[PDB]
DNA sequence: AGAAGTGTGATATTATAACATTTCATGACTATG
DNA sequence: TAGTCATGAAATGTTATAATATCACACTTCTCA
């Protein structure tokens, strides 16, 4: 029900901006959010065929362009991968990502520290960033006591 | 002043030799090949390089070299591109680093960065997150870019 | 004994008369096609393929095409953007005549040397140099015109 | 001579009554300019400078609309689209050559292929309603350019 | 033996280019009549 | 008083390939008993 609660307010938002959210993009959202965190696209295509078995790659890429645009999804680069947000409303957002090697789970945080000391090494040289990537990998709490036994 | 491309290569051959691995001839030609970019370069990229000398070479001898050059440290994987990086740091005891990306020109610029790493690690300790690895890459424009763009 | 192994084993002693690779995906594909009644889509013979290979993608299906087609396996029917089995392997490579039903779907090849003939000289009229030809017919075939009739 | 064929066209769209609008003409005059067979898309970018709300249904359209007349022709083997030879002739069958090298394209008649086509269609209960005739390699001046 | 390396063809994975249609809301001609 | 025709705008469907990466086998080479 959460899951319910997130598609509401996902459809809220882009109820508010003049945009479309569609049955395919609302699915995949509803998808991804079930999943306990990332997920490649073609899993994500795999599970979309259940409820459009006509799906193909360019559906699932565009849905997730859709919700990338949006601030629905973001990309995992060190993983190929795709996951929610954990707070949709806000705009252009850097966010610090920890990614659990063994159960795909993410934890998006916040790291102004970092931002900083990336916007002042750009200012130390002659850089002018667009855009931070932090991607941290490891384990989750739960993965963690299970790696102890 | 930094360690020249050339002294890696050397140390590169030295470490391999010290750490009984080898450091064959593939491995090497990838190496300085790599070490004549301005920044990153693709696989594919470095396998049309590559061709010049070894016509025969297809994408498992570069992916090959890849995984060798990354496993002893003398390579980084940039994963925001697809593209792969010297390191000009390796002649020192294994590190953390953020790659600064010109989107345009296409250079990268390994810097350390350890006050990233201890907010990584403090992020992570008050979660119950193991962290082991830090993929820090930064895109923008670099001060080549930047005095085209003032013009 | 039954048409698609006798197919498939002719397909396999060509493929070693020439010394290329026929290997588990490219027959299975071959395989498949050989059991269409007539030209199936890349896509729909990609759902085919994942029956047996789950793991299955468009670059797959794509490659064991090119491949059935280079050897002379399959045709390509350009005005449906489809693909057929050949009538006979044993012939080099040949024109051949495509009567395709905008109905049934189905699609019938015929041999027609005449054509080849006919085109050949009209290309050596003007200096073009024939490379392939491509000759589909579109319309009804006997059974959908006894069904239309009705 | 290209305002020619596109007077023509209307002169021929007043004896069928069928609409010709400045967005087909457009697209008519677009595909005229052209010496050569188009893609829907490429055509598609070039009726943007003149009506840059332009859209693929936009496009296609206009091409059925052309298609159904015998303004153009479509060469299936190449998903493009080619201007008619002459449309004051009958609707006629086009055997289209094709260069691999240039994409130039000749239109010619073959109605000896559409004879055994119709032939072949005879012997079967085949009810034969168009037939498309392709053909690919090299035109003269390419085959001239290899010589070297 | 045995572990590591290379050559080569084919396959696997991720993402997008390229080509064509659907949908549905909106306006613009027209056949009664 | 609607009827078809034409368009406008977003999304989707459909076909095919680009771009990235690995597998699987065979042959070997150089080392280890
Ligand atoms: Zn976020
Ligand atoms: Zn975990
Ligand atoms: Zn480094
Ligand atoms: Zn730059
Ligand atoms: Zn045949
Ligand atoms: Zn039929
Ligand atoms: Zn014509
Ligand atoms: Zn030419």
């Amino acid at each position: 029900t959460t899951t319910q609660e997130l598609l509401a307010q996902a459809e809220k938002i882009c109820a508010q901006r003049n945009v479309r959210l569609t049955p395919q993009r609302l699915e995949v959202l509803r998808l991804m959010s079930l999943q306990d965190g990332a997920i490649s696209a073609y899993d994500l295509l795999d599970l979309l065929r259940e409820a459009e078995p006509q799906a193909k790659p360019p559906t699932v890429y565009r849905a997730l362009d859709f919700l990338l645009e949006q601030g629905f999804v973001h990309k995992v680069e060190s993983t190929n991968s795709y996951v929610l947000c954990h707070l949709f409303d806000q705009p252009t957002h850097t966010s610090a990502m920890f990614i659990c090697d063994r159960c795909g789970a993410v934890k998006e945080e916040c790291a102004e520290g970092v931002e900083d000391i990336m916007h002042t090494l750009a200012a130390k040289m002659g850089f002018a960033l667009r855009h931070n990537v932090i991607e941290a990998h490891g384990l989750c709490a739960a993965c963690v006591e299970v790696e102890a036994c």
